[PDB]
């Protein structure tokens, strides 16, 4: 899984994560992202960057974390 089950188990496309802690902007996939890769290539095309997030809706607010290998 390109996100870690638990706390941040739910892959956001999102802007910017502010602080490395706070997702900004974060929309949900529109594909599977089954591989970091996938996952960060969907993401870009969406000019955004993937993210592992608390919560699978974005909401603005909503605490994120770097999908691991990504940037």
């Amino acid at each position: 899984a390109v996100c870690p089950t638990g706390l941040f188990s739910n892959p956001l496309c999102c802007a910017t994560n502010v602080l490395d802690l706070i997702g900004v902007d974060c929309k949900t996939p529109t594909i599977a992202v089954d591989t970091g890769a996938i996952f960060q290539a969907h993401c870009a095309s969406k000019g955004s960057k993937p993210l592992c997030c608390v919560a699978p809706v974005a909401d603005q607010a909503l605490l994120c974390q770097k999908a691991i290998g990504t940037f």
